[PDB]
RNA sequence: UGGGAGGUCGUCUAACGGUAGGACGGCGGACUCUCGAUCCGCUGGUGGAGGUUCGAGUCCUCCCCUCCCAG
């Protein structure tokens, strides 16, 4: 099985950033992931290929023009066939987190609408969009980076391609040399005992989650081992 | 004129064309309002195999970035940037980015962004070369390039002259700490839905109040937590109260 | 529907008793853009009757509608 992602964007070339590079790029070459794009501009019918328009009530800025965007969405929705969910990238949507990523991952086909300018017509959101998703509480100039972020995150779940895995931040990592700028690698990682290492790393993940993002610890049911190790870390932090 | 410089450390510098050749950010670059320079650790690898990943102690998942190429790239960039440059590591273990953080980061004249790949980077490079760690969200990506581009884009909207003449009236979410109001454009009736008459009224004061009320109502219904510590005018309190009543009962 | 005040394009704002303008909106067009930028046309008004005056947005009367002050 593979993942198919439809994208509606005025700047499809931006998507090369994920399709021609890294793990996701490798995913594309092996046909494990396909990303098809439709450009509202290819759907205009005028001399200047207009894809934006003025918002009613005046004031500055522009919105994406309704017709080209709509036609692109219907065309993409068509090509996608039955069962394809249309998602609009927006700061007012559901904030992405690992749970949202896994849910989005269930879907076999998705179509991602990338806004530009001041956004899209509200009626298109009500009539064509199934779900709105935000990548964070901040505003960007467009939805392409958010779309690629979502794609990359879900792409990690495609067969043949873990922090947050258990609700915890990842542990610290080390590689050669044994000593770097007077800093030595914790002896336990070189001890070669898989069990001592596993326990040390788990304790570190727990300590970091507690110290940097302690709130990520309310919704979890720690195992006896996790509760014990966390208890130890808190004792070490301020004795 | 207004200018900002962003140094980037990345194995895939070409990814950055996504924010430098396109849109508002592309024009900002084309007008020298925003400058992005990229150093690639692969160009600093002694390894004859242009190898940039090394094995993690303890065995485990994946590979880590090789220390020497990454370190040399960071020192070269830091040296080129000169003094006063803040070094940031993109990582999910970092401070979660939000609009307040974007304004704060936007307070820097020079920044260097380190983009990880594979399982990440040696913790000691973080302790010795990194000033701050930032995450774009509670989810895991294959690399720091998208997060870096996200950070750059987010701060770029705040560089004067980027959006154009009087961007102070340009409306986006979080700009004033509230979510944006809904927007409408031509045609007047599509898929049975009509544009709210007030926006066609030409009545300026009512439109200002409508927009403000919509922003308050939408923020209240979708992200009420933002409303927890917000300085508000008498008018916003009144308008918000009207909206809360209107939906309830 | 008691006592005050007031009516000009859709909105805001001008005009001595002398040919009713401007800004924004709305419609449409140029930039030759990826311009969330900037320009340019077109649309459109004195609430209604009387009366004074050579002439009324302006002054007088009545009618209507609107705001403020206690139903
Ligand atoms: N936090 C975000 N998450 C996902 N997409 C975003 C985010 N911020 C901006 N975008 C995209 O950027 C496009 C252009 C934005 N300037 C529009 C913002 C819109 N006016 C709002 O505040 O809701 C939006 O249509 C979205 O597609
Ligand atoms: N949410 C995020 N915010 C910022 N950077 C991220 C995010 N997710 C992944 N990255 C970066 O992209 C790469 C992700 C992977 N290397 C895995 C990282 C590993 N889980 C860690 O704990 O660092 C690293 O460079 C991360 O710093």
């Amino acid at each position: 099985s593979h993942m198919w992602i439809g994208v509606i964007s005025l700047f499809p070339e931006m998507f090369k950033a994920i399709t021609e590079f890294g793990v996701t790029g490798r995913a594309v070459k092996h046909n494990l992931l396909k990303v098809e794009c439709w450009n509202p501009r290819d759907f205009t019918f005028d001399k200047h290929k207009t894809v934006d328009d003025r918002p009613y009530g005046g004031g500055p800025g522009m919105l994406m023009m309704v017709q080209p965007l709509r036609d692109a969405i219907h065309t993409a929705k068509a090509a996608a066939g039955e069962g394809a969910k249309v998602i609009y990238l927006s700061p007012q949507g559901r904030k992405l987190d690992q749970g949202g990523v896994t849910e989005l991952a269930q879907n076999q086909k998705l179509i991602l609408v990338c806004g530009r300018y001041e956004g899209i017509d509200e009626r298109l959101i009500q009539t064509e969009i199934d779900e709105e998703w935000s990548i964070g509480d901040y505003v960007l100039t467009g939805g392409e980076l958010p779309a690629m972020t979502l794609i990359d995150a879900v792409a990690r779940f495609i067969p043949g391609v873990d922090s947050f895995a258990d609700g915890l931040l990842d542990c610290p990592h080390y590689t050669r040399p044994e000593v770097l700028e007077g800093l030595t690698v914790p002896p336990v990682l070189m001890s070669g005992h898989h069990e001592e290492i596993r326990k040390w790393r788990l304790k570190q993940s727990l300590q970091r989650t507690w110290l940097r993002r302690p709130e990520l610890l309310e919704g979890l049911a720690l195992t006896d081992e996790q509760r014990k190790l966390l208890k130890e870390a808190q004792a070490e932090h301020n004795s």
